[PDB]
């Protein structure tokens, strides 16, 4: 029950980066805190949430074709 996407979603400043894996997953590397978090996501009508295996979960939604909105943040593709 998942739909991969793959893509390097980075902030507007470049303080943090989130790579969407080829296996339909995510991996974010923040400055001085790489490999901070990683898990999986479910896409529903542009709406996606991160359900980590370490007991965490996030939420977001694609507002554009290259823009991402999760946890109240703005992530751009590859950039």
């Amino acid at each position: 029950m998942q739909h991969p996407y793959v893509g390097i979603w980075v902030t507007a400043d470049g303080r943090i980066r989130q790579e969407l894996l080829p296996n339909g997953r995510y991996d974010e590397a923040r400055g001085n805190r790489k490999s901070a978090y990683q898990g999986r996501y479910e896409v529903r009508g542009a709406h996606i949430n991160y359900w980590d295996d370490t007991g965490f979960t996030a939420d977001g939604d694609f507002v554009s074709a290259n823009e991402l909105h999760h946890g109240g943040m703005t992530f751009y593709r590859e950039k």
